[PDB]
């Protein structure tokens, strides 16, 4: 129970919740406001129903949560604004409107041998000639997993691909940067590398991951999660920028760790001042990242202590040249079309050109069946009377796997006509 007068936070139970604690004493003692942090299972999950005060979670779920209202429009202060780097804001957009403060960012690097290789290339397009020079060595440039879109989209990205289109805070569902001319250079490189042997096709996540573990390639694409895996190692690893393609940028996927504060609550003044003049200081991201890291951060003031360790600067410099992830529903679409496409173009199955195709036509046609599915059942539920059989069966129609759906419909409502449902089936 949310109560005026204290706070309570959720966080989940990989970060640093013991930190966030000594934060909310500080606070407490201060200002004699209780603040209880916990971490419970399923927390962003249960939050649309029973929720604190304040709950911190990746920036791309708090789009649903804003599309039903849930989180308070925050209001900061106009200097504190700019205390933090302007790309993590546009990461707590929602309908033009800031739904929450941003916290940590986090995206993908390179990491590299430094004993292999001290001098990383700065472009993929030097990454032929590059492992051919390795292989005479019995060693080979580059291993990453090639089998989830999330590893391989910094690539296609590079010059033109995109997710959904943003603009002033706001993305467009229905303008969709999967076969652009862009994503198929990308795509185009990276099967090509696999032509020519200097990449397979069958990489994945531990394949590469065991490969640079053991000096056996000389760069590998990970985020942070993966580097307590090389310490142990001893591999001399360095963490830098992407390689740029056709002179631009890899752009990774970006996440932010965000604080949302919960529109119901009657203590948002409270919150503000905890978030704003407490957590969001050198003081208070110390407290918590000393008891678990949190990455590069969206503060300026502490992401400039921490940069003393290259690999979080490394982090940085890659979130800032990134993809922030979009934080609406229809990304679901977006990550199955794509899976999808990458491996049957790596594969030789498809074109470039046909494979991003079909990509672009599932997400399109997914999009527009979800809806029709939602607008077919609206036009049945106004059977308040039928009328609207057709429209369920419409519905149902459209669904793959109906027995679940078929369940709850002979519920609501009438035998008689659940018997007619049956009939158009």
């Amino acid at each position: 129970k949310i109560e005026e007068g204290k706070l309570v936070i959720w966080i989940n139970g990989d970060k640093g919740y013991n930190g966030l604690a000594e934060v909310g004493k500080k606070f407490e003692k201060d200002t004699g406001i209780k603040v209880t942090v916990e971490h419970p299972d399923k927390l962003e999950e249960k939050f649309p129903q029973v929720g604190p005060d304040i709950i911190f979670w990746a920036h791309d779920r708090f789009g649903g949560y804003a599309q039903s209202g849930l989180l308070a429009e925050i209001t900061p202060d106009k200097a504190f604004q700019d205390k933090l780097y302007p790309f993590t804001w546009d990461a707590v957009r929602y309908n033009g409107k800031l739904i929450a403060y941003p916290i940590a960012v986090e995206a993908l690097s390179l990491i590299y041998n430094k004993d292999l290789l001290p001098n990383p290339p700065k472009t993929w397009e030097e990454i032929p000639a590059l492992d051919k020079e390795l292989k005479a060595k019995g060693k080979s440039a580059l291993m990453f997993n090639l089998q989830e879109p999330y590893f391989t989209w910094p690539l296609i990205a590079a010059d033109g691909g995109y997710a959904f289109k943003y603009e002033n805070g706001k993305y467009d569902i229905k303008d969709v940067g999967v076969d652009n001319a862009g994503a198929k250079a990308g795509l185009t490189f990276l099967v090509d590398l696999i032509k020519n042997k200097h990449m397979n096709a069958d990489t994945d996540y531990s394949i590469a991951e065991a490969a640079f573990n053991k000096g056996e390639t000389a760069m590998t694409i990970n985020g942070p999660w993966a580097w307590s895996n090389i310490d142990t190692s001893k591999v001399n690893y360095g963490v830098t920028v992407l390689p740029t393609f056709k002179g631009q940028p890899s752009k990774p996927f970006v996440g932010v760790l965000s604080a949302g504060i919960n529109a119901a609550s009657p203590n948002k003044e409270l919150a503000k001042e905890f978030l704003e003049n407490y957590l969001l200081t050198d003081e208070g991201l110390e407290a918590v990242n000393k008891d678990k890291p949190l990455g590069a951060v969206a503060l300026k003031s502490y992401e400039e202590e921490l940069v003393k360790d290259p690999r979080i600067a490394a982090t940085m410099e890659n979130a800032q040249k990134g993809e922030i992830m979009p934080n609406i529903p229809q990304m679901s679409a977006f990550w199955y079309a794509v899976r999808t496409a990458v491996i049957n173009a790596a594969s030789g199955r498809q074109t470039v050109d046909e494979a991003l195709k079909d990509a672009q036509t599932r997400i399109k046609e997914a999009l527009a069946v979800q809806k029709f599915f939602l607008e077919e059942i609206q036009l049945g539920e106004e059977l308040l009377y039928e009328k609207g059989v057709d429209h369920l069966t419409n519905a149902i129609a459209v669904c793959g796997q109906p027995q679940q759906l078929l369940q709850v419909l002979q519920q609501t409502l009438p035998p008689p006509v659940f018997q007619m449902l049956l009939t158009k089936l």
